[PDB]
DNA sequence: GCACCGAAAGGTGCGTATTGTCTA
């Protein structure tokens, strides 16, 4: 799963808290960054701040919209990956997923765009370059176990002229449910490498064949509680509107409280007995 | 492209778009 959202100035705290961790990109890499983020680097990129002997980015945002800090994509492995490589514990598995988002990223990067103006006159650039901040993570809102990576893109790219600008991002997010697809794609094939036999699911979506529907729901409570918000208020999941999807997917949440992390794999795996899951 | 940003006859958000496993 790809999904995408526009980082704010509001989310500057939340957009920190994503803080395992690796620059990528050509944007990065032109920057000196690579290898793990180091977070105050990565508060300061956030506002715009690139430093080495730039001025300050965005001042031209208008008073009345906000100002944009980044680009977040969240690559999110099917649930029996996320087992197999949590519950289980493989690190080829999170291997496999890390490999999957660099190259997907790769194609995000190569969407990278940029506006000129001469003259009254703008043209519109593909820059090719980004600076992301990738961030692993674990678990969902439910604690169950779930693989993703935050890619936060920071709102900034190397035009032509080698001049640092805010990124144009219609390219990249009009093509999420393609990225969407190289994810997949990578994914499968990485697994299949390691071994792996899968089951296919009408979208590209597949999950390992060793692992089936009835164990993959026992892991899944927060698609269970997105089911149900849809049954009460009488929607079908078939069709509903963008401002409904989102009412769904953020209303149906209950709060949660600092899980014992060594206590909650062992739990996992308890659960995992339950439903009868041979991890091989 | 527009209309308001800082003050460059230049640059920005705006909106875009989002399948399931359900992020941000």
């Amino acid at each position: 799963m790809l999904s995408h959202m526009v980082l704010t100035r509001q989310d500057i705290g939340r957009a920190a808290s994503f803080y395992a961790s690796e620059w990528q990109g050509k944007g990065a890499e032109e920057l000196g960054l690579s290898g793990e983020v180091d977070s105050k680097r990565f508060r300061e990129l956030l506002a715009g701040n690139i430093g080495e002997g730039h001025r300050i980015m965005r001042s031209a945002t208008r008073q009345d919209s906000k100002e944009r800090i980044g680009l977040d994509l969240t690559f999110s492995a099917p649930k029996s990956v996320s087992l197999q490589a949590l519950v289980a514990g493989d690190a080829e598995i999170i291997k496999a997923h890390d490999r999957a988002v660099a190259r997907t990223l790769e194609q995000a990067e190569a969407r990278a765009q940029a506006r000129q103006k001469i003259q009254g006159k703008t043209r519109i650039e593909t820059t090719g370059n980004l600076v992301i901040g990738k961030f692993r993570h674990e678990t969902s809102r439910e604690r169950d176990p779930q693989l993703h990576t935050h890619a936060v893109i920071l709102n900034m790219t190397k035009r032509s002229d080698g001049q640092w600008r805010a990124l144009k991002n219609d390219e990249i997010v009009k093509a999420t449910r393609y990225l969407g697809a190289v994810y997949n794609a990578e994914l499968a094939h990485e697994l299949q490498k390691l071994g792996y036999q899968l089951r296919y699911g009408k979208d590209g979506n597949f999950d390992l064949a060793h692992i089936d529907r009835q164990q993959i729901e026992g892991f899944s409570k927060r698609t269970e509680q997105i089911a149900e918000w849809y049954a009460a208020r009488g929607l079908d999941p078939n069709s509903v509107s963008l401002e409904q999807k989102q009412a769904a997917k953020v209303l149906s949440r209950a709060k949660k409280t600092s899980v014992d992390r060594e206590a909650l794999r062992a739990e996992w795996q308890a659960t995992a007995k339950e439903l009868g899951i041979d991890f091989s």
